């Protein structure tokens, strides 16, 4: 069985989690899955209340947890997700911009994104240098590089076999060179392999997004190019992610805290659930059960139904129900 | 009068900048304009020739001229361009990206990149560290941030005197935090100011473009967004781009090299030429006279007319026309 | 008037610093000095009791105070000493190393003054792991630090022998170490005689010919190894002075360490302790304009070097069979 | 076999290297040493006629060779060195500091080597200009390197008094010095008396007690201050030799300059290149197994001494009246 620690964040995430939670109970009992969900304290909140973001006792249970599986932080999330990404080395962050049915604005959207999630300008090696100066220190490595791309060829042999490496080495010639250079040693001639400047994959994205299949490239521009890949793909309250690891992962929606729409009822929890598929796909692969594909399959095809017929779907998404709305709709087609 | 080096560049540059003189020749006399045009050489080529991509018999020229007005550079460009603006502080990257009639994606379209120019990670601070390990330097300075918001004020005082301040403050708490707290102390207060983090931005523009009128933000994310914000507006082939500094300014498209269509006459000069209206524009507000507004009146209204009219475009821009045939019509309406 | 504070600190600090106090006293007394002095906890004693080594009340004295006067810190000296020197950018880091009268030394009588700029090369921690086994460390050179190190040894050198050694390694180090020196050259030129010499070459040619030395200026790192080479030289380590001068707030403290081994025997020699009140009173004089900071600082000094040179109440590290006090005792009847 | 690039370079380094020639020919012919010396031009000299301080002949050749041997050179030193310690890894400077009989010295006969990292630190040139007069430097420490000399030093130690300091700052600078001290650590506690000491404490304490240490080990830039220092205390700087190990290549020097003021008077004394010489044979000894290299390095060495040891033949900068020229030939006579 597996130990989930539970993270509900701030703004909309506690509304989107404890909501979601009777979809989690329920796959726990049809499909008998052996899965233990531990609250635990992170973020903004928790801040207040012990001075720390992701205090020692938090840390206590998730270094016992198998998984991390948490909404949105707020003003905090550095202290929170990337210093999790950080000493957990969850180095492949995986985010899936897909269409769902009965959406646009694009029509069939399929891309991958592959992020390295561990160095780049996120480990915060920042300075003030002298008087109105200050300094990052930017990090690529070769074996962070080298085991991303990897990830991204491990990704793209169960697509469709093509995949780009994104990076600036016109202007970076040594940081993003060595990054081009470690992802062209493991993709060329094992899948159909190209470079694209940064800025030209932000352009042609939007040009043409149904070229790509998967992206492999840096923290940062990883970063940015999944929000944009997300939008491009409806919304990115539809957009999951798992950060993988050696030995732990942790599963999260890629939007925000949302603030502006919390306490509302209308945040989307479909980015939210599609990131607990992806933890019970890796539950699969880790303990070779079936149950867990079949409840994976559950969830995916009820979510997949809702949007097909299209009365409970949130503002935006299109639609004008309620988060509660949407949650009982999956939950009745579950399963 | 003004003296303007003119660099041609590599791969499309050439052909555009080359069919393009027969228009800037003709503005000349049409509304006598003192400029003189020097050729000098920059970029992939010439490296062959020199062994210096931009060698110092071209600085010797730029160093006399007013004004720099050039096409895209190849593999070589941040020895030219970037040096350029580090040489010359060009610290302002001003990039229009405004819709055409005639053409979608996103209907009306109305944005500015306002682009700090001289740091962030452009100043090219990057070494081996160790075997496999490599580090770069990114650097962000209140001088400098100061400048470029002070630009953004004065741009948005002229547009709907609205702007977003784009970065990444939450992970980079003390570069970015500097930069935002930068432009915070020049623009809250003097015009509508708001704040954004880069991915977030990223996916607002596919989301909602018309909800943005100025964007502030530093070197590389500016290089992204004004990419992705040139293709909503349709076409990185009507992007045009001003550098401007305290002595000197640079005025070229915001798109590349494009190779693979260099030689086939179908490149779309118009981000060149309407770089040229940018230049003429500078030209008008340096010397007081008016008869550089009125040649770029004509140059912009014949551009505009041709799009409107839609039978001379180019097939990025929808059109299945030639170079020559685009330039051919903007001369016959000019002037 | 002055507020300082007044840190015993750890080892033979607190019996230096609070038998000093009675010569405290008598300068503010025959002098007529508004000195206050406020004892402010700091050191490895401190963290165990209060858990900081330089806890929340004692900076908050520290705040108000003017001047900083302390004896030595052990194990969290850097912890203590490093924050207040960025704190409060106390730049300039003065370094006398002179012979005292008549006292045992295998170079004879040897007068030079180190010059250290005290708040940037690599003091300032910006250092970390990047990879497995890779570390890095930023060392900062700014144009305004040097030239503001340059500016304080010209008024040393001026006031001693009119000469300055600028102090570097930009041969290898060709931007950083560059544009120290050439801020120094900048300062120095045509007011002082001035030359350069490489930092190795520097600590060979301080053992061959200390004599030729007067003022060297230097940066951080170069001036915490220089300045001890040459107190060694000169015989003096354990009886020299320091100073950190800044603009609003200086620090003064002895440069030998806490001396554990010999706490509790009433042997330590305050000399140095007492020097650094001598350094204190200069500066005093300058941010006042008034005198008698100076006549006091004088009067400390003769003092000091009359004992030495009667040679009847020193303690035992220089050559005496005195406590502490005896000495203390002495030196007190020279004063007014 | 061996080849073995030989750069006379400026000053004196010219008379020095080729007088020594008939020294390298006995060595060769009393051992039958396959070694070939190809002479290969570096320095100021062959700057102003070829245009480069290195040309690229000299790079042709140097690449091809097992190891060079060189006199001093003068302003281009940075250049010519630092190039090739960082390009063929040349990673462990060994530096002795050893009195020769029986010379005048102010601190009687000291034997200290330092063992200093040559390849890291902040001799990697990684500086720039970030803003209107604001520089910085990358100071890099990594496991590896400070590993790789920490085993250098254990077997210099374990020839020697088994006694071993490892300096550095790490009280400040937590990250980078104390990744070096606890590599250091690692390799050297429980087969050598180890010791640590913080670099301005060793400065003071190698004037105050030089007979009390053996081998330190240390960064790049504290062993060029401490070597230099270690150097004048023994009275030896002008007549010490330098080793820099790499593992498929390696570089033999004198500590001394050019010396231009005395180039051309046939006075030079030959003895800090002909132990580099020596270094260079102990080096030949371990690559390639053969006890002929070490019988020819205590030949050469019995050699020195003993002429020393008499006084008859010895340049006057040793305290004698005999030419370059002279001292070389009662060397050569002493030799198989
Ligand atoms: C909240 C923020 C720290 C985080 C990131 O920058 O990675 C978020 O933008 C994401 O994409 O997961
Ligand atoms: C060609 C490249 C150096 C340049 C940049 O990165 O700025 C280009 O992408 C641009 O946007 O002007
Ligand atoms: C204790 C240490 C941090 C300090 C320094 O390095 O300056 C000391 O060595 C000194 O010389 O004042
Ligand atoms: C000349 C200089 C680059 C070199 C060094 O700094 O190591 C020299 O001082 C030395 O000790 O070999
Ligand atoms: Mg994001
Ligand atoms: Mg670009
Ligand atoms: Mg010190
Ligand atoms: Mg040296």
């Amino acid at each position: 069985g597996f130990v989930v620690a539970l993270i509900q964040g701030d703004g909309i995430g506690p509304e989107v989690v404890s909501k979601s939670k009777t979809i989690l109970a329920r796959l726990n009992e049809k499909f008998s899955l052996p899965i233990e969900y531990i609250e635990v304290e992170a973020g903004d909140t928790t801040k207040n209340k012990f001075g720390d973001a992701l205090p020692k006792d938090s840390l206590r249970v998730i270094e016992k947890a198998d998984m991390i599986l948490k909404g949105p932080v707020g003003e905090t999330a550095a202290d929170v997700v990337v210093k999790l990404r950080l000493m957990y080395d969850l180095y492949a962050n995986l985010r899936p911009a897909k269409s769902l049915p009965g959406l646009n604005k694009f029509g069939d959207v399929d891309i991958l994104v592959v992020r390295e999630n561990t160095e780049d300008l996120y480990k915060g090696l920042e300075h003030v240098i002298s008087d109105g100066v200050t300094v990052g220190i930017k990090v690529i490595t070769r074996a962070a590089s080298t085991r991303i791309a990897q990830v991204a060829l491990n990704q793209a042999l169960r697509r469709k076999k093509k995949v780009v490496c994104v990076h600036k080495s016109n202007v970076m010639r040594i940081t993003d060179g060595l990054f081009a250079e470690s992802c062209r040693n493991v993709l060329k001639g094992k899948v159909e392999y190209s470079e694209m400047y940064v800025d030209a994959a932000a352009a042609n994205l939007v040009r043409n997004p149904q070229a790509f299949d998967v992206i492999v490239t840096e923290n940062t521009y990883g970063d940015i190019l999944s929000d944009e890949a997300g939008q491009i793909a409806g919304s990115l309250g539809i957009s999951p992610s798992a950060n993988i690891g050696d030995r732990k992962s942790l599963f999260e929606p890629v939007h925000g805290a949302a603030f502006d729409i919390a306490g509302k009822n209308i945040a989307n929890p479909t980015a939210f659930l599609l990131s607990v598929g992806m933890m019970l796909d890796r539950m699969q692969e880790l303990s070779g059960d079936i149950r867990y594909n079949n409840a994976a399959k559950s969830l995916r095809d009820a979510i997949y139904s809702v949007y097909s017929e299209g009365k409970y779907l949130t503002p935006d998404v299109g639609g004008s129900s309620t988060t509660d709305e949407m949650i009982s709709a999956i939950r009745s087609k579950i399963g």
